[PDB]
Parts: structure tokens; C-alpha cells; sequence
């Protein structure tokens, strides 16, 4: 069965982290064989998911870049099913699919407020994935709406339970990650604790573990919900809490989802996903 050696090799990207002390590994450009990963997850059939949601005026600005750029750039010469969650199913665009691509989109209840728009997305999720997601697809990836693909996003990018390292922090000493610092919350983490801060914009594995992240990440927001109190940064905040617990078998750098307001460092050689404008 697949090893680490046959696709992944750390030294070709010596100036960043590559290799986690649990041992994953953070997979940046130039570290992976996709050539190799292609054939045998092609000998395998598998199928991988993407869920996004987009809600009011989202639809419109942003679902219809964000499905044709994971059209041309996502896991290509793989099926892949699109689950669309929308407040308003006759205002979304029906973009053209490739070959191997499909869709299903449900009408979901919008939420006003910030919290509760988290609380429910994780929730839902869940619930997706025991009804049928985790029949439909070997993989499953969750993503916001407000980013689009730039390049191949592959198969390199598979594993068990997968993290992205947000853009601005990656280079940064825990100490001064923006998680949540109040005992109060059921996402605190206190200081100098953390391996990395993750983006809640983009994280996946199998049905089985991306169940568990959404349904300790929807705990962990009701209860501070049934305790008056909001996470500094809501879903992100417990999904850091979450993968301090149960560490990611996968990493992504932030070439994954990069914001190009920072700039473009030499790190970064290749993106395959942006921030929005
Ligand atoms: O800190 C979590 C939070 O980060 C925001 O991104 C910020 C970044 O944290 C900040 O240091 C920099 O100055 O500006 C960035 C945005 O302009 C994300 O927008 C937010 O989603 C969270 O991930």
C-alpha cells in the first residue's frame, strides 16, 4: 500500500517546514509526485467531495468563480461531486462541468448572526455526511465560498484528517497565534501552546473524521453558546482547538490558499488557491 517515500519527498523544500513531530507532512510545491498519487488513486476509483455554501449575495459575487475555477483546477482526472448549500436555489448559476465532475445543491436555512452561521454549517455537514456523502465519495473537503483555484488543487492534497495553514501565520511563533485565550471558551488554548494556526477556509479527510471534526467543532460552539460567550474567531477558533487535539495526517502550506495582499514571498512558488481579490 501507499507509502510515504513513493510521493513526498521533504528535501526539495528545505527553507519551510515539510514534516510535522507527529510526523505528517505539510506538502508544499515541489515536495510531491503527482504523477505517482494520480495513478494509484486512479487504480483505486475514488471519488472526492467539495462542499461549499453561499448565502444572499455571496451567490453572486463569489459561487460562480469559485465552481469554475474547482471545474478546472480540482482534483482533475478524478470524479468529484459539488455539494452546493444556498439560502436561494433559483439564483445560482449552473456552470458548465467537465468531464468526471457532477453536482447536487440543497436549500439550507440562512442564520443572521456570524455564530450561529457557523454553528449551523458544521452541523449540517454532519448531518450530509451521514445521509449520504460518506456513501458518495473517499474524500471529502469543506471550503469557503469567497476564494478560487489558481492551479492544480490534487491529489497530493488526500489524507485522513487535512489542515491548511493560514497565509498570515505560518512563518509565526505560537505564542502570538489569534486563538482563543479565554478559559471560558471551549476553544481555549493557552499561551505558548499550538503546533500551527490553521485556516478554517479550507479542511477535509474521510467522511468518518471530517464527521468528527464538525460535530466537536458544533459542540464546542453551542456550548460557549449556551454559555453567553463567542470564540474570537468562531468556527476557526474551535477548529484549531480541534486539531490541537487530534492532529491533521496532512498539512497544507500556504500555497494552498494564499492571500495576495501579503505579497509573494519566495516560499510561496506555485499557488493553487487565493484568497478573493
Ligand atoms: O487571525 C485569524 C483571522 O485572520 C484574518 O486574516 C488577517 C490576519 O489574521 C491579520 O494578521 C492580517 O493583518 O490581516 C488578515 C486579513 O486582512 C482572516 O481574515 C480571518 O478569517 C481569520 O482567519
Amino acid at each position: 500500500k501507499l507509502k510515504l517515500s513513493d510521493w513526498f519527498n521533504p528535501f526539495k523544500r528545505p527553507e519551510v517546514v515539510t514534516m510535522t513531530k507527529w510526523k505528517a507532512p505539510v506538502v508544499w510545491e515541489g515536495t510531491y509526485n503527482r504523477a505517482v498519487l494520480d495513478n494509484y488513486y486512479a487504480k483505486q476509483k475514488i471519488t472526492v467531495g467539495l462542499t461549499v455554501f453561499a448565502v444572499g449575495r455571496y451567490i453572486e459575487h463569489y459561487l460562480e468563480e469559485f465552481l469554475t475555477s474547482a471545474n478546472k483546477h480540482f482534483m482533475v482526472g478524478h470524479p468529484v461531486i459539488f455539494y452546493i448549500m444556498v439560502d436561494d436555489v433559483s439564483r445560482m448559476p449552473l456552470i458548465e462541468l467537465g468531464p468526471l465532475r457532477s453536482f447536487k445543491v440543497f436549500k439550507i436555512k440562512p442564520e443572521k448572526r456570524w455564530q450561529d452561521i457557523s454553528m449551523m454549517r458544521m452541523k449540517t455537514i454532519g448531518e450530509h455526511i451521514v445521509a449520504h456523502i460518506q456513501h458518495e465519495v473517499d474524500f471529502l473537503f469543506c471550503m469557503d465560498v469567497d476564494q478560487v483555484f489558481q492551479d492544480k488543487f490534487g491529489v497530493e492534497t488526500l489524507g485522513e484528517s487535512v489542515a491548511q495553514l493560514q497565509a498570515w501565520w505560518y512563518k509565526a511563533d505560537p505564542n502570538d497565534f489569534t486563538y482563543e485565550r479565554r478559559k471560558e471558551s471551549a476553544a481555549y488554548i493557552p499561551f505558548g501552546e499550538g503546533d500551527f494556526y490553521y485556516h478554517a477556509a479550507i479542511f477535509g479527510g474521510t467522511p468518518t473524521q471530517v464527521l468528527n471534526i464538525t460535530q466537536e467543532c458544533f459542540k464546542g460552539i453551542l456550548k460557549d453558546k449556551k454559555n453567553d460567550i463567542e470564540a474570537q474567531w468562531h468556527d476557526e477558533s474551535h477548529l484549531n482547538k480541534y486539531f490541537l487535539l487530534n492532529k491533521p495526517t496532512k498539512i497544507l502550506s500556504p500555497e494552498y490558499c494564499w492571500d495576495y495582499h501579503i505579497g509573494l514571498p519566495a516560499d510561496i512558488k506555485l499557488v493553487k488557491m487565493s484568497w478573493q481579490t
